[PDB]
Formats: structure tokens, C-alpha cells, sequence
């Protein structure tokens, strides 16, 4: 297949850099050690797609932890949210004010694990969080709708207050 | 309406209806709120159930389980083949103490039957009557009605007059 080399990140094919954020994931998910690594890895799973192991991985809290309660839910909500078809206008109202109200991390895991990364990555932008924006739009979405994403960047990367016209040339 | 549990079903749950709805009329703190909540989704109107959920204030510490809940609610009124796993996280967390949060979810899923015998065999009698007399048909009421007859005949109650009145 002759592909570019990973040390170019962002620069590369969608399927080769999924694959690799795949193994590293892998990795981090081989050596948790606390309950502070624990959540960090159904964090990321759950944004990139892999939804069999991180419903597995959430039916593990203790009966003491404060955090059964809301990691049990969760667990069901993703059980059964698997639908998106009908019943999604709610939920993304209830994203939409949890974005408005300061959780964006939470409300942008949730918007990507309905049907929607197109918008969670134009509410990270929003916000100024272009790299994660950026990885996210790399990792899930057709080439179609990347391409805007990743042109705004490049707009945004032309600005005088940063100077970066490099990056923006090899995007 | 002098006879509790002597009365017909859907006198007893138009009464019922009659209580929560004035129960809901006069909420003053987030307790009550909560309590109604609870009630209101215990009775199955889910509809402004959902609606009271969604009022919660952006600065108490309870706004993201409640607002996960309302989805919740909304997302799992069909009963497809995905609720095995939901039944047994239900019965995980009434084995690991807490009953009522548990007993609420079997009755919201679809199972009164499950939630009214593991009420009884915890020692809650009246609840898991009430629950038996607002939901199921006239044909699973009877046997959790008789097992209650049973527990009202022992030695150790001495209700005989109220099991004969069942």
C-alpha cells in the first residue's frame, strides 16, 4: 500500500492512523493500575467506537465507590442507545445544554456516540480545542465531511496571532 | 374508598392518580421534587415524568444523573431482546443494598411481578400490595395477593381477619 510514515501524524491515511491510535489504546488499556486510569480508558473508547468493551470495562466499579450509581447508567444508557434512527432530538437537546453549561468533555462524548461527529467537532472548535477536534475528525467521519473540518483548521491556522502557514501548506 | 386494598383496581388507581397529582401540585424544595419523580415513574407517566426530570438547576451535584436518567427513560420504553442485561444490573444493584432504586427500574422496564416479589421478600409488604394492586392484570395480582394471605395467617402476625378480607 506504500504509506506515509506515522511520524507525520495528521498527515497521514485514515485507516493507518486509526489503526495505530487503536494499538496505543490497546496499550493503555493493557496497564491500568487505579480507578483514575480506569475512567480515562472508557473515556477514550467510547470515542473511538469501541462500544462491546467499554460496556465490559463500566461493570466494574466497586459497590462502594460514589460513582456506581452514574457508571451503571451509563453503561445501560450505551446498551441501549444503540438506535439512531428515531427518539434522538431529546438527547441531543440534553447534549446541547450540557455543552452550553460548561461540560463540553462529556456533552461531545455523547453527541459522538449517538450518530453525530460532524458537530462535536465543530463545538470543540468553538471552543478552541483545535488539535482534539482535529484527532477526532481524523479518527471517525467519511472523507467528505473531514474536509471541512480540516479546512476551518487551516483558516484558522492562517491567522496572524499564530504564524503556523507551514502546517496549514502540508494540510 | 373506606377498604384500602378491598377496593377495585381501577377505583384504587384513579385515587392514586387523584393523590400524585396534588402531590405534584404543591412542590416547594428539590426533596419533594425528587420524591414525585420517584412516585410519578412508579405509577407510569413517564410522559410528565420526563418533563419534571428536566428541570433540574445547573449548580446541584445531582444534575448529571438525573439528566442521564430522563434519557433514560425515554430510550427504553420498548422491550426488545436488550434488556437481559438491563434485569441483571437491576438485580446486582438490589443485592448490593440499595432496593428501591433497583424495584423503580424493574417496574419501568417491564417487570411489576419481579419487582413485587423481591419488595416481599425483603419484608415490604404494603409497598409491593400497592404496587400489585396499581399495575399488572386481574391474573398475576392473585398469586402475590395470596402470598400475602399467607404471611398475614402466621402465628406471629395474627391478622387472620385481614387475610380473610383478601
Amino acid at each position: 500500500s506504500n504509506p506515509l510514515d506515522i511520524c507525520y501524524d495528521v498527515l497521514c491515511e485514515n485507516a493507518y492512523f486509526q489503526k495505530f491510535q487503536l494499538e496505543r489504546v490497546n496499550l493503555q488499556e493493557v496497564k491500568r493500575s487505579t480507578y483514575d486510569h480506569t475512567r480515562k480508558c472508557t473515556d477514550q473508547l467510547l470515542l473511538l467506537g469501541q462500544t462491546d468493551r467499554a460496556v465490559q470495562l463500566l461493570l466494574e466499579t466497586s459497590a462502594d465507590n460514589q460513582h456506581y450509581y452514574c457508571d451503571s447508567l451509563k453503561a445501560c444508557l450505551v446498551t441501549t442507545v444503540t438506535s439512531s434512527g428515531p427518539s434522538q432530538s431529546t438527547i441531543k437537546l440534553v447534549a446541547t445544554n450540557m455543552i452550553a453549561n460548561g461540560k463540553l468533555a462529556e456533552g461531545v462524548q455523547l453527541l459522538c456516540l449517538i450518530d453525530k461527529a460532524a458537530d462535536a467537532c465543530r463545538y470543540l472548535q468553538t471552543y478552541g480545542e483545535w488539535n482534539r477536534a482535529a484527532w477526532l475528525a481524523k479518527v471517525r467521519l467519511n472523507p467528505e465531511e473531514c474536509a471541512d473540518v480540516l479546512r476551518r483548521w487551516v483558516d484558522h491556522l492562517c491567522s496572524p496571532q499564530v504564524n503556523q502557514k507551514s502546517k496549514a501548506l502540508l494540510v
